[PDB]
């Protein structure tokens, strides 16, 4: 009998560019459309978006979109994805849509059909799908999980979550554990659950506790306080606004990215400054102990605000001895060096530096094992797909589920492109569809691929040597080096002879000019390797 | 009132390339000859060595050398340093000198005057200096701190250390806290102490505890075990050989680096294999649970042994489900991504993966705050130079000393090149000498500098377009690309129009060839920036 197909196109076996496809018959529902940020080896590129070959192929089957929350790994790919697809209904909570709308406006995309929903709303897609939204606490407001009701049963997707009893903003926001528990009693065929922190024992700390730690620290700061956190951590920022007021400090917000999230949050009633934000010039009128900066740059970006402060390149402010800088954040994996470098810059300036683990001034947005186990125990799913995690995270999430009273009948470790067939008693990967990464580099989408990146790597490691041989009047060779070594006239002449004698040997014994080009390349490679121990990229031209 | 000059040339404000200069009158004693390994922005280079300009200027004053232990950041620079200096006496413990002797023989360095010492020995350097060696436990055997006795008073240098009550090898190795306490009574004018773990609360775990943990884990492993650890962790590896024997496993050691430290340790009595090492062929004859591999690649190096295992490129062995892989190691800062990649490959293969913090299978070689506090308390120093750390470590070591019952009179945060004047009542930075880094890249020493690196970074990020224009017979342009973009005919045709017209427009008014470069190079970039939004490095050539 017809089965549900769950086809992740991004977000499985990685943390980033989340997009999941649900297909039943000839109807498709898509969930999120995130981006990913480039790793160190993906040099020069700006962002990464999902391959949507599947969706282009079946674009007439798409009934609509669900957007769980406004983080970049869930809505960042949308300008790129929507531009290639028919306009379809796109459902999300208010902050999420605010962020997407601003994003599409930057892109110049028009007539996108964004539909505001709220927790509890049940939305229908085509004839065989109904989605019901429910609240899960996360590190951004208006974050949803959903129950997807299908002819074969119910799929419960947690979205991104932690179980935070108190996010500290006085708005009574809590995860809808009652709805989750009910779904378990009703029957959950498939659980899709956030695996980010599946290797962390215990419970992720509460934002209320972080806020209390921050207030205690700041309360004891004698001078100015500079604080950095993620741009989109609206709860953390709001709580910081509240304690700043209590501690008699006015707030300056700096950094486009954070100002952008702040503006959206204020427009949707999730950010409420007790006192107006001030400019740096305005707070310059106050005493040091009355000053708090909230700004970007927690990941050590030299061009971000904290970056410019740490490197002494900020236009209007200079850090000094007696300042306190707080990193209310942790380095995203791969940013350790960048953050270490700014931290050391700060210590050399002489400012008091505050960061984890010495100070507990950050809580992750994701459930640790106790919280993951709670969702598993409440939902009691027959089948289980650990999601939003690299393989290490998915597999340890799967191991955690085995320890529980009522382990799932089968757990699968899905990969992007996997076709996961779901029936009342079916749970298997039946096949694969085209999936992967598309690089965005400046205006270019997909014009930079791995083969292009491979060159960039080689250039990066070994630098460049251009050998141009000129046959007339008498054959001579020309050497141009870029990022190879500093000028060395002796070696330059030495490289010329090696190429030349190979060029003359291709003339002493006639070969095609194309053949001789390869011959001198090989000679110069051998010499240089012996002479310098280096293997520079050599570009020979016999023209 | 002659003063002692303490001149760090490397190892202050960094972890790596330790070398410290002590000058009094016209006598110089040098301590250590370390390299540093490159960071991510120093692409393509193999290693980094100290600038020794100061020693070159003053080479006749050098009376002797002290070598505290055999780690790369204390002896790795020696082949490059000794080659430019007079052959002075070089004092060290036996394993230290065995490692140095191998290293110097590879470089062709003849007649280096290596002199073995033993703990407790007093070594005189000219009139002004007497040095006394003493034992500090570390993550390599034959590791020493020393007391340097000068006319102005006594300098105690901890060397690299932890305070490990039991390294587990049964040879009764302990730190000489008695001698250190006695130095405190005799009077310690200056204390130089290892700041590596100064931000870590508590006490670094004992190797004996790590060995017990490993044995408990390995006891439970149903099949083959693969364990990686630092090549020079002689204690850990010996402990593993003995636990392996007890658990009835035979041991294979692979990885050139590890075998190298193993051979020197064996030759100097610090490693005694209870059973002979077997080859991978030979263990292949045994049952799975009789097999233990000890190998390199703990840092994620794809070509190292664990690397090739994880990527499935090892010539003779293939990991499989049921295997257990233990990373008895932590990622050295900056290696997190490389190790994470290996770990995920291992999960995907399906092996059991054991690493910290989930399993306590690694302990640092360096003292945490409790151990640091002990040394400060025992030495009771008048002046304090926190050393072997980045500024964050140094300054946190300085704060730690302030919390203690008898804080130092003055503490300074030294930088490389600082002239620290030491008197009975003087402690200040009076001057600076030339200090810094020298890049080694293949055979070349100092032929790659920061300016060269800037280019490699540039190539790395934006790719390359070589652009050639010949005015004859009529103006035209030819293009070779590297790492810029995937082949696009429209883009390529369009770049030449900018390039050729600028040559033709440049041709209309007779122009110098160099003037053509400005129009030609300038034309493509102007266009290219509009077209792709990117700025590839361009090499203009007139044919
Ligand atoms: O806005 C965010 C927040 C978190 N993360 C990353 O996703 C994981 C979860 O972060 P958090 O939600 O726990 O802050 C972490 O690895 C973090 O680096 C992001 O990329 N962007
Ligand atoms: O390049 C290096 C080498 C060693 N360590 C330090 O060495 C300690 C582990 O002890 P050991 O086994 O490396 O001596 C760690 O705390 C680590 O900080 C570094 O940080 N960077
Ligand atoms: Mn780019
Ligand atoms: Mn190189
Ligand atoms: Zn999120
Ligand atoms: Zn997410
Ligand atoms: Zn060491
Ligand atoms: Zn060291």
């Amino acid at each position: 009998a017809p089965t549900l197909e769950v086809i992740p196109l991004g977000g499985m076996g990685e943390i980033g560019k989340n997009i999941t496809v649900f297909r039943y018959g000839d109807e498709i529902v898509v969930v999120d459309g995130g981006l990913a940020f480039p790793k160190a080896h993906q040099m020069g590129i700006d962002l990464i978006v999902p391959r949507i070959d599947y969706l282009l192929e079946h674009q007439d089957k798409i009934k609509g979109w669900i957007l769980t929350h406004g983080h970049e790994d869930h809505i960042g790919g949308l300008p790129y994805i929507f531009a290639r697809l028919p306009r379809v209904p796109v459902y999300g909570l208010p902050l999420t849509l605010a962020l997407v709308r601003e994003k599409l406006s930057e892109f110049g995309l028009q007539d996108v059909d964004l539909r505001e929903v709220t927790y509890g709303d049940e939305v229908r897609f085509g004839q065989s799908f109904v989605a019901e939204f429910f609240c899960m606490t996360h590190s951004i407001p208006d974050n949803a999980g959903y129950i997807l009701k299908t002819p074969v049963g119910d799929v419960l997707h947690t979205g991104d979550f932690k179980i935070d009893p108190d996010v500290g903003t006085g708005a009574g926001i809590v995860s809808d554990l009652e709805r989750v528990e009910q779904a378990g009693k009703d029957g959950v065929l498939l659980l899709i659950s956030d695996s980010t922190n599946a290797e962390r024992p215990g419970h992720t700390p509460s934002e209320a506790e972080i806020a209390r730690n921050l207030e205690e620290i700041i309360k004891g700061c004698r001078g100015r306080v500079f604080l950095t956190t993620f741009a989109s951590q609206v709860y953390r920022i709001q709580n910081i606004l509240d304690l700043a007021h209590r501690q008699g400090r006015r707030v300056v917000m700096e950094g486009r990215s954070m100002i952008k999230y702040a503006q959206a949050a204020q427009a949707t009633g999730h950010m409420n400054p007790p006192e107006p934000f001030l400019t740096s010039e305005e707070v310059g009128e106050l005493q040091d102990q009355q000053v708090l900066f909230v700004c970007t740059g927690s990941q050590g970006q030299p061009m971000a605000v904290l970056g410019r402060l740490a490197f002494g390149t900020h236009a209007k402010i200079a850090l000094r001895r007696g300042d306190t800088v707080i990193l209310s954040s942790n380095p995203i994996p791969g940013n350790e060096d960048a953050v270490n470098l700014i931290v050391n810059r700060l210590y050399e300036i002489g400012v008091d530096v505050v960061y984890p683990p010495t100070y507990r001034v950050h809580a992750s947005g994701h459930a640790s094992q106790e919280e993951l186990a709670t969702i598993l125990n409440l939902t009691r799913p027959k089948f289980f797909l650990p999601w939003h995690g690299e393989p290490r995270h998915q597999i340890n999430h799967a191991k955690l589920a085995q320890t529980l009273p009522r382990p799932p009948k089968r757990t699968l470790i899905a990969k992007n492109g996997d076709i996961v067939n779901l029936g009342p008693d079916e749970f298997r990967v039946s096949g694969t569809v085209a999936a992967g990464a598309v690089y965005v580099d400046g205006l270019g989408v997909g014009d930079v691929n791995d083969d292009v990146l491979l060159d960039r790597v080689n250039l990066s490691q070994e630098g460049l040597l251009i050998l141009t041989a000129v046959l007339h009047p008498t054959p001579h060779v020309e050497v141009v080096a870029r990022g190879f070594a500093r000028p060395n006239r002796d070696l330059e002449l030495q490289i010329r002879r090696v190429a030349l004698e190979a060029v003359e040997q291709g003339l002493r014994e006639k070969k095609r000019l194309e053949d001789v080009r390869d011959d001198m390349y090989g000679a110069v490679r051998r010499f240089t390797r012996k002479a310098t121990g280096r293997n520079p990229v050599l570009i020979p031209m016999i023209v």
